[PDB]
């Protein structure tokens, strides 16, 4: 029988950036498509897009630095899969699993640990940035280029990128959470994408699990919204409960009082809709959580949120 | 009601003592020095212990406000909150705020700030930082730690988060010692409310660890951090809260392709694993393998040699 894990918002991890969930948010419908590639999973447990299971994999890279070029995006990083295995560009994914799914700069740290004949075991780490606007951001082809703070202490050796936050670039390239990067560079279409999501019933809007992630300068709010949290993804992967219909009715409950605060539709393809009109940050008690009620269908009419 | 494990390969598991994937399994020779980590501690019926909390992103992280600086290497005084942003209570029955590092060394990563109130609200900044758990100002139980940062001219008295990236030895000699607990209340104080030490005491048995090689920031340290059970098992036991039928759950490492069992192990009620083996040994196992629950046995069950 299908179920959700029992977890409060502060016990949940954002599936599009590795931080806790801060709040719930419903957004007004708009012509601009929602088509994130991280945090995508069906209710019967099929991961989609660039989604993988580990919070520490989200927006991370692993590989070898193999060259440098005379450009701002200086250091060429040939990618592996996050578990260290060889990346195959012909696999049926948009990019290596964990790759960022938005336009912007991800900041964090790079670390290296030498192998082979040149000082094996020697290490180093420093601040780095990955711009997903860069012409050298071509993860589907098997590489990205890094900007680092100290060009004199970086070798052609195995490298990991650990994300900390996001920002706008300079030069007029803003942080746009709903714009997909070009995974294969400038004139090539993205492939094998998880499909766009949108409400289909009148009066319905998407409900998001929202985080305010760190930024590295200026005034950006750091908003990253996901469809379902990483812990639900991990749970659906395990259970693989056959979905009885296209829509699971779920209720947000206060476990202390025992009462239901509102209801929502959890769709088979892994997103939530609510009956509401307008942008609204939800105000709900800190102990609250969703519970599965019953299988319904597309025509089920939700009580207003 | 019936006990179980989540079905996950090693590359699908997260270290419960540092936020990275598991790299390998390791059994260690029995030693005089005790294992008493405070992160990654959970009973099989789902009671978290020590400084253990549920989120991989909480492990070795801090959250709070920077309130002062001092004329010492550990310069910036960070008054801590709980990781969810609520007020930290020093009289709570824990060794330290949940997520606090449980080893002697330096944790390196980044600090980030986001202003609130009257001074440029919304303005942000981030840079490299280090937290030494040897520091006399590392007093998380009392409610604060002091940070070293790379740029002392761009840091304010504002809400701050520390995100860990790796570990190292300090550069004045003080080594990275994963099995030595820090003093959570500083010099001349004893730790309280600790999760107990763990050790085998069936003859021929050794602890089995889930091992990760975490990033280091210079020199040759291997970055070894061993945990007793992975974060995903902790999360699973917390959800299930299955009553434990005996002191020991017999578990089998299986290859799901071939269908065969490769070795067996004892999963103890208090949340650690023992195997029948003599000597330090990095296990060699197929990449698709995973543990499965077999049955409830007792402390004196005799394991097939591994
Ligand atoms: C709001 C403001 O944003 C950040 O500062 C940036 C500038 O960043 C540069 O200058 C600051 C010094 O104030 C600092 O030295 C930093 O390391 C350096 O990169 C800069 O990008 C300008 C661009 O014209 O905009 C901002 O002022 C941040 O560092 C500040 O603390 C502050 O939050
Ligand atoms: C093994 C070595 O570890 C790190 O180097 C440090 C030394 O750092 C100094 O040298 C490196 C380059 O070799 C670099 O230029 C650095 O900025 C500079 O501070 C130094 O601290 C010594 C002291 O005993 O230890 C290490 O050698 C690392 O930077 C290196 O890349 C290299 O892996």
């Amino acid at each position: 029988p299908f179920s959700l894990p029992i977890l409060t918002l502060s016990e949940l991890t954002n599936s599009r950036f590795p931080v806790p969930i801060d709040s719930l948010f419903t957004a007004q419908n708009n012509v601009l498509q929602v088509q994130c590639q991280n945090g995508r999973c069906t209710l019967d447990g099929e991961l989609q897009g660039t989604t993988q299971l580990l919070p520490s994999g989200i927006c991370a890279f692993r590989g070898r630095v193999t060259a440098q070029i005379n450009q701002r995006d200086r250091w060429h990083m040939q990618l592996q899969n996050l578990n260290g295995t060889t990346y195959d560009p012909t696999d049926d994914v948009p990019a290596p699993l964990g790759t960022p799914d938005f336009k912007g700069v991800v900041f964090g740290m790079v670390s290296q640990r030498n192998v082979g004949n040149d000082a094996p075991g020697s290490t180093r780490a420093q601040q780095a940035w990955v711009s997903t606007y860069s012409p050298q951001f071509v993860p589907k082809l098997g590489s990205v280029n890094l900007r680092i703070s100290d060009n004199d202490d970086f070798q052609f050796q195995p490298t990991k990128f650990t994300p900390v936050g996001v920002n706008d670039d300079d030069d007029g390239h803003p942080f746009r959470q709903w714009e997909l990067p070009n995974y294969s560079g400038e004139l090539t279409l993205n492939m094998n994408l998880a499909p766009p999501v949108a409400p289909n019933f009148p009066g319905e809007q998407l409900l998001f699990f929202r985080s305010f992630v760190p930024c590295s300068g200026g005034y950006n709010q750091g908003i990253i919204d996901c469809l379902i949290p990483q812990e639900w993804i991990q749970h659906f992967y395990q259970e693989s409960a056959p979905s009885q219909s296209d829509v699971a009715l779920i209720r947000y409950v206060n476990p202390d009082t025992g009462r239901t605060l509102f209801e929502a539709k959890l769709h088979r393809s892994g997103y939530i809709t609510v009956a509401h009109s307008g942008d609204y940050p939800l105000v709900v008690p800190a102990n609250g959580h969703f519970r599965f009620d019953s299988w319904v269908n597309q025509f089920y009419s939700l009580a207003p949120m």
